[PDB]
C-alpha cells in the first residue's frame, strides 16, 4: 500500500512556528521530489516548497522564503516543512506530495503520494 502520511499542523499565533512532516510508505521516498503546497478556502493553491530527492535542491515560494524550510530525512522516509514566523496569510490546509522534478504529482497513482493535508491556522 502506498501512502505519504502527513502529520503536524494546528493553530498558532502570528510569529509562531510549526513543523509539518510526511512519511512515505510503500514507495521509495528517496526517489522522489517532495513538495508542500497549501490551499485556503478563498485563496488558490500554492506550492510553497520543493525538495529534490537527495535534498540538495530546495525551492520556495517567495512569500515563505526565509520563514519556511523544507527538509527531508531519507533514512526516516520523511519530508519536513518547518514553518517559522507564521503569519495570518499562512493560514491554509498544507499538503505534502511526492512528485517529479517537474511536477507536484507523480505521473500515475498520484493520490498515493499525497498527504491527507493538515490545517495550519495563524490567528489574526
Amino acid at each position: 500500500e502506498v501512502q505519504l502520511v502527513e502529520s503536524g499542523g494546528g493553530l498558532v499565533q502570528p510569529g509562531g512556528s510549526l513543523r509539518l512532516s510526511c512519511t512515505a510508505s510503500g514507495y521509495t521516498f528517496s526517489h522522489r521530489y517532495h513538495r508542500w503546497f497549501r490551499q485556503a478556502p478563498g485563496k488558490e493553491r500554492e506550492i510553497v516548497a520543493v525538495i529534490s530527492q537527495s535534498g540538495m535542491r530546495t525551492y520556495y515560494a517567495d512569500s515563505v522564503k526565509g520563514r519556511f524550510t523544507i527538509s527531508r530525512d531519507n533514512a526516516k522516509n520523511t519530508v519536513y516543512l518547518q514553518m517559522n514566523s507564521l503569519k495570518p496569510e499562512d493560514t491554509a490546509m498544507y499538503y505534502c506530495a511526492a512528485g517529479t522534478r517537474k511536477n507536484v504529482w507523480t505521473r500515475q497513482h498520484p493520490f498515493d503520494y499525497w498527504g491527507q493535508g493538515t490545517q495550519v491556522t495563524v490567528s489574526s
